[PDB]
DNA sequence: TGTAACGCACTGCCAGCGGCTCGAAATCTCTCTCGT
């Protein structure tokens, strides 16, 4: 586990040391398509291990991103990998914690900040009252009898208010 | 073979015990999409066999309906089976009788409905006319020189009066 | 009229290139533990 400044120190140092690999051509990973989320935008003290979400502009890139990733100067093991989760070991500083790796699109982005930013408990009792109300709520988008729901929405916060309950910072989140 | 009531008196028995298996999930069939044609509905005094229509909501579902079919408290068997004809003999009474299984799509209803009401004679004098209109009838829709045609119908007798002939009650057609 | 389930010859067709067979290669679905 990390302190909440430990991760906090991690972060500032990735945001441009990023890449992903794709036909020879590794492209860098900007900033602002970058977002904090997890246990550590809870800023919960403790950390159980760092979570990090990323703005994808286009479809089809699903199937290289997260397959091709790169990281500059940093021991690092790979378990698990798909086209929207992957999971990677990593040494910081001669130990080892756990990191969690999630893409998301650009209109998927107000939806998928506030499933990712957490915590569970704080979730379920929103699917559970949307799931009360023949809705589906997921990371992607808003559903009725699989039929997507738009909003004329753009942050995480028009989101919250547009689904009609109270906004919450992440740490008030529970 | 059966008297009219004899086939009678078993449908009301099967709309309530029918299900087909799918995935493990054994799907009941509800007595509503469950619809009686043949000699049974033209109310002819002797039934030669038993004949049935079953309305399936969705496309995908032909496959495993009538292939995977189950019946509750009955021995029976198969003769021949597909995703729209089912043909089975059965043990009613310790006597032998054979019954037909039809399915058709929530759209195809009226369409679907009408021919297998019969009888033989009736369809081919009305098919023949249409013929010569180059129109095509059958169970599913109506078309024209392989294009299907839709009408602003629902139910079996408004196709008719949109058809444009004369509306005869089961026992009335022949 | 207008059609379905079936079994057969005839391919074509790839796991196989010669066989019409068994079960391969690859494209599936099911669950299971994971992730917020």
């Amino acid at each position: 586990m990390l302190t909440l400044i430990q991760g906090k120190k991690i972060v500032n140092h990735l945001r441009s040391r990023l890449a992903f690999e794709y036909n020879g051509q590794l492209i860098k990973i900007l900033s602002k398509n970058i977002v904090a989320v997890g246990s550590l935008r809870r800023e919960e003290k403790m950390l159980n291990d760092v979570d990090l979400l990323i703005i994808v502009p286009e479809k089809k890139l699903l199937k290289h991103v997260l397959p091709n990733i790169r990281i500059k100067g940093l021991s690092f093991s790979v378990k698990v990998c798909g086209e929207r989760k992957c999971v990677l070991f990593i040494e910081w500083e001669k130990k080892t914690y756990q990191l969690d790796l999630f893409t998301a699109l650009a209109e998927e982005k107000p939806y998928a900040i506030f499933h990712f930013t957490g915590p569970v408990s704080y979730l379920i009792r929103i699917r559970a009252a949307l799931k009360k109300k023949n809705y589906k709520l997921n990371q992607y988008g808003l559903f009725k009898n699989q039929t997507l729901v738009p909003l004329k929405i753009t942050t995480e916060k028009e989101l919250i208010k547009e689904l009609g309950f109270t906004y919450r910072i992440p740490k008030k989140r529970l």
